[PDB]
């Protein structure tokens, strides 16, 4: 095609919101802070703890929560996709 396969780095900014929905509720209160601040996909997966920290999320256990979950969002993208 392009390049290979990638999909995470072109989410929209809101589309973003709708996977901290289905995180931990710890990372519920930054959702309200992530749709004003329309993280976008690119920035997500280039998301540290500088801007994690911009959005409002000053805890660390939470600050990790989230990228966690984001190395799972990587690992799928770079194996095997589509049938």
């Amino acid at each position: 095609g392009s390049s290979g396969s990638s999909g995470v780095s072109k989410w929209s900014p809101s589309q973003v919101v709708d996977w901290m929905k289905g995180l931990d509720d710890c990372l519920q209160q930054y959702i309200k802070n992530f749709e004003r601040e329309k993280i976008s996909g690119d920035q997500l997966l280039r998301i540290t703890h500088q801007e994690l920290e911009d959005l409002g999320v000053s805890r660390i256990g939470h600050q990790e929560l989230i990228l966690e979950a984001v190395d799972l969002l990587c690992a799928l993208n770079s194996g095997p996709s589509s049938g």
